């Protein structure tokens, strides 16, 4: 069987949907773990090394300069297009607030799910190119994973359409709405904009409760992949509750809710939309 590597929980996922049985896959960054910022562990290193093809995100999400999954390929003496992978490839890529340079993206791609189609889509070609004999596999199952992406883009762009405007605001504590808020015309704001920034400090925090007096949200929402006290302290200084959980660099653990990436976009259109219109 191909042996493929991915970097986090949501590139896995979907790429469980295109393969199915076919493939060994191994997912570097635990669930609920930052995928910006981790440290291999050997057996990463090893799965790595071995593999027939890696996949990553890209778009500055773990490749910058001296970032870890450079690190990780450089030191394997991988190479690009030949050995892994940027699922992102031909996305519209959105830059980090008055940014435009190459290094400077927001990677944030796949909460867009155009984007989610468009990794998939990547997904499948690199396995079909290394391992022709599953084509039928792995077309079958793209087709099918598509359509249900389709369906679910074409119920989010019709999701927030009774909020009026002067609630429409998704707070979360990374700045990781950017490819949403574009697709779905629902604005987003935050403590602080990419998880290599500070996490939190006092001044961030009091920025963003200077907003909520502007536009003012029903609820503000906290990532399963960040540390909730900053935004306990944004809910407690601007009175705004938070209303759920929700999903941006991981999926849920095996058998919550949430646990692929279908399941945890279907569950933030669902819980951004029941906070936003109380
Ligand atoms: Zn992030």
């Amino acid at each position: 069987k191909l042996k493929v590597v991915a970097t986090n929980s949501i590139i896995a996922d979907m790429t469980k949907a295109i393969a199915g049985d076919k493939i060994d896959l191994h997912s570097i960054v635990p669930i609920g773990q930052d995928p910006h910022e981790y440290e291999p562990l050997p057996e990463d290193v090893e799965k790595t090394s071995n593999a027939d093809v890696i996949f990553y995100n890209g778009i500055n999400l773990e490749d910058g300069g001296q970032a870890w999954f450079t690190k990780l390929v450089k030191n394997a003496q991988k190479t690009k297009n030949k050995d892994y992978f940027a699922v992102s490839d031909g996305i519209d890529v959105i830059y980090l607030e008055g940014a435009s340079e190459k290094g400077k993206e927001d990677p944030h791609a796949w909460l867009n799910l155009e984007n989610g189609i468009i990794y998939s889509k990547n997904i499948a070609k690199q396995l079909i190119a290394k391992d022709p004999k599953n084509k039928e596999t792995y077309e079958k199952n793209l087709k099918a994973y598509v359509a249900k992406l389709e369906k679910l883009d074409k119920e989010a762009k019709s999701k927030f359409d009774a909020i009026a405007e002067n609630k429409k605001l998704i707070v979360t504590s990374e700045g990781c709405f950017k490819y949403f808020s574009k697709a779905y015309g629902v604005p987003s704001a935050y403590i602080w904009e990419i998880n290599t920034e500070e996490e939190g400090t006092p001044d961030q925090i009091s920025s963003l409760i200077e907003k909520l007096k502007v536009i003012k949200p029903s609820a503000l929402f906290v990532e399963s992949s960040v540390d909730r006290r900053p935004m306990e302290t944004v809910s407690k200084d601007s009175g705004i509750p938070i209303y759920s959980e929700i999903f941006t660099d991981s999926i849920a653990k095996k058998g919550k809710p949430g646990d692929s990436y279908y399941a945890m976009m279907k569950w933030n259109l669902d819980k951004i939309s029941e906070g936003l219109a109380k």
